[PDB]
């Protein structure tokens, strides 16, 4: 509504730097529309997970199938607002398709919203449509941008972003913050309210699109949000699952991208946040087994303080007994634990549906980040306009 | 025969969970039939190799694959003696499966036997028949049950039991000895001859079901059993293979569970036991070259003691050369390791045959392990009675 | 044409093992057919990736799938020179094979040449033709040989190589140089003009076939060569990454095999080397950052050495700014960089083919390594000569 968006996919794209804006800009009100060349609506992309592990380069696996949901050579450029283009692998391929660089062009002459992220930028030079241009990248593309003509700005940090008129740019998807609430301002629209203080309650085998997502879009919006996890220091990282339905009848586990927790468990001040969110996975099953994690929901349900959880993190909330009388969805298999917990089943139809209760917002799975977010920022006074 | 079981499965259940009551079970005289709702006969499920490195929860691969026997839609309930229903990630959807749901309700009423381990005990919670009954679980499922009116047992460590009349419950599948041994006496049976020892011949890269299977079958019935690998003590863990036969010319490889040694392998004397089994996989091939597990098969074939060896197991025996002129059978492939040992092939087909000859048994694949332990049972004197 | 030779495939067999006999042979003037029993030209086999990290005995991982070229059940074994057989798991099986227990019996009667390595003596012992023969094999496989009555020689080292006769045997992949080199003599080939030192510019996550092809079909041609990475110790190793298309817009990646480097980089004397290496893979995007690896480069490049680069190589080339005003190919991506680069395009149609500009040899990718090597040797003048 108001505003539309495309998405230039293609396989093996970084995971993280495809869905975060995809669902982001949506959970903002934003239209948006996932394409790759030769592909149809409904086809699937694989995605790239990038990492580091140790070694003089990142180490490379394969992340969630991504579903498009528009298709290439059907587009019309005119209905879009702004575009943005995905990291990982595929842009060095893409970069490469003439139908690819012809849209990139086509969009770059209009002067509406281009953002740019890690690999991405190499279609832009490939385009040549840096000229002149301040940017960033992956370090690793600065020598093409700067043999395109392009204000090489060298990204002493991972999370540089850069601006240069309707052109951002990003080094890495640690920069998602800045960089969507940039690409967002660059398409008129304003953030109200966004002055809040999230606590988000990770472990070990979190799902990794359920962490990143929601914590970066409420970054992005420009709240300050910690992640703590038991037994563990603001350095930490806390590594990640990855659950896809790849034929069987439950989905398959893969190793995701390794997160990192900003403040320590012990100094927890539960009564300096506004909310608190809790992601599925397989954390919530051990984490709810922990009393001083139980202790800390019960304070923000007391306080009847918003507080959102999704997939089997209810599994913490059904454990603290706050789901007595309450009404709530979550991933299907865990309706098993709200019912226990006292608390009446909402039908998760479709998958991607959330709903609100009072204070409580709960999700199914990852595909309802979109309404997850946007409806824990309803509860929380956050608003975003256009127009 | 004289018993007929019923193992409830589902898509990504453990792979031992699974796999070791299924075949110990029939090993003792138990027919037993494996179904999975919306699957028939001769299909397969997925499973998952749940394992602990280090993180604050397991970590989570892909098992062997593993293949149903029996229908769903084509159970007859008033047929089976007992009910088995192993864990992993398939008790969390099969839970919500209302026609899982009606069989476990029935079975329950029947009083029959109902064995569960791990998180099997959610589909319990599920059919609500744990109201006031004693039992135990993985730690993680303890809330669930609790709530479901059980009289839950804590597992204080990895192999706790519990039994409360017709209901028997495991922690983890470190506790399958009992697990099962309490399932036989359920059932009525009576073991007896169990008053041995028995060695194992460990090594990197062994076959994961080649060791867990025939090692937790013996002890299931009773006996003591050892298992060890050179250069390591007590503590060490040895890394499996999982072979599985994918759609090429010979089998693939992953990595299955970690598996613990229980002796130091220094601190041998062949004389205190009274058989000796081999794993198949691939340590065996440099197993064979180890001048101490030589001797060890040494002393055990002269002394005529009872010998087990199974897959690519039969390699350190013919390198010993200990199957001159003798009959046996072993993987397709070692049958040149048999014949240039100086032994007479014994064709692997059906490859869950097993042979015995003389003081020696021996089989193909994994597969076979019925046959397998059952024939080694015979020249141990145990036996399974029931009625 | 002048010699023909044909090489034993089967699914599993080590990755190595079969690439760089495969290639480097094509390399040397000699053609060569690839089979599979029961497969026929165009069908592929899985390889795998052997070699050790911290166990008793190797890890396999899945290697690039390869495709043969010739069809097993059509050979006309009279019109071959010589035999390769490969290693990995793959003899295991094909020693089980009667066509192939056959093939190789009806070529050691002929008199003709037979290259065997790591596990692909199993074959010899199956077809009982090497009594009395001295050979080596991978120490597991020895047993084996001696009981098919072989003169055993024990692997002290894994480079060591045997010749007696017309049988040619090595024991692990690291002894390929001398295994090759045996192999050619004994086809009637005479190597000249090889004394020549090569570097080989290397780094983490390179094409495992693109650093390991070229480098030991130059060290079999008998030249000197060095690897090298940006702060790393002779002793250190990078781990690499197998590149291969199936049946994604681009292609997938595996963890390959750990390559070692020879010499340090910091030592390291531009002066010598007559010729400089460079792998593709995502090692060259970061190295192309590093300004002593562009100076290394700006020296080659000034002195008028022959330089070769393969794959993403170029990515160094076009940064060092030494493609101005060159002619070449590369990766099709990275035409990009290519022209950036100013130089001019060469379209690498069909994609094993490479081209020589000057003193320039650019490949596009692994599968015309062939070219790749016969043209970096016409540039160093080396030959081999047969008849």
């Amino acid at each position: 509504n108001s505003r539309t968006v495309l998405i230039l996919c293609g396989d093996y794209m970084e995971d993280y730097e495809v869905m975060v804006p995809f669902q982001a800009l949506q959970a903002f009100g934003i239209t948006v529309h996932t394409v790759c060349p030769g592909k149809k609506a409904g086809d699937s992309c694989p995605t790239a997970v990038h990492d580091f592990c140790g070694h003089q380069t990142y180490f490379e696996s394969r992340g969630h199938n991504f579903t498009l949901n528009a298709t290439f050579d059907e587009v019309d450029l005119s209905k879009y607002d702004g575009l943005v283009i995905p990291g990982g692998r595929a842009p060095e391929y893409l970069a490469l398709t003439a139908s690819v660089v012809e849209l990139v062009k086509e969009f770059s002459r209009s002067g509406k919203p281009i953002a740019s992220i890690c690999h991405g930028q190499l279609i832009l030079a490939a385009a040549d449509t840096v000229n002149g241009r301040k940017c960033t990248a992956y370090a690793t593309v600065g020598p093409s941008l700067v043999a395109a003509g392009a204000k090489w700005v060298e990204p002493i940090t991972p999370d540089v972003c850069v601006v240069d008129g309707s052109l951002i740019t990003a080094a890495t998807y640690e920069g998602h913050p800045e960089f969507i609430q940039l690409f967002v301002k660059a398409l008129g629209g304003k953030i109200t309210g966004a002055n809040k203080r999230i606590l988000f309650l990770c472990g070990d085998y979190m799902e990794d699109y359920e962490v990143k997502v929601p914590f970066q879009s409420l970054q992005a919006l420009g709240c300050q949000v910690d992640a703590v996890c038991p037994e563990k220091k603001a350095g930490e990282r806390c590594p990640t699952a990855i659950h896809d339905f790849e034929g069987d009848q439950t989905y398959s586990e893969k190793p995701g991208h390794t997160f990192a927790l900003t403040t320590n468990f012990d100094d927890l001040v539960s009564s300096s946040y506004d909310a608190l969110v809790i992601p599925g996975g397989r954390a919530p099953e051990y984490l709810a087994l922990n009393e001083h994690v139980l202790n800390i929901v019960k304070e923000f349900m007391n306080s009847e303080k918003p507080v959102a959880s999704i997939c089997h993190g209810q599994q913490i909330l059904a454990a603290a007994g706050v789901l007595k009388g309450r009404k709530c969805t979550a991933y299907p298999a865990v309706k098993l634990n709200v019912v226990l917990g006292g608390g009446t089943w909402l039908e998760p139809d479709p998958i991607d549906r959330c709903f609100t209760d009072g204070n409580l917002v709960t999700g199914a799975a990852w595909p309802g980040h979109p309404e997850f977010v946007s409806q824990l920022m309803a509860l929380l006074g956050i608003q975003v306009s256009f127009h």
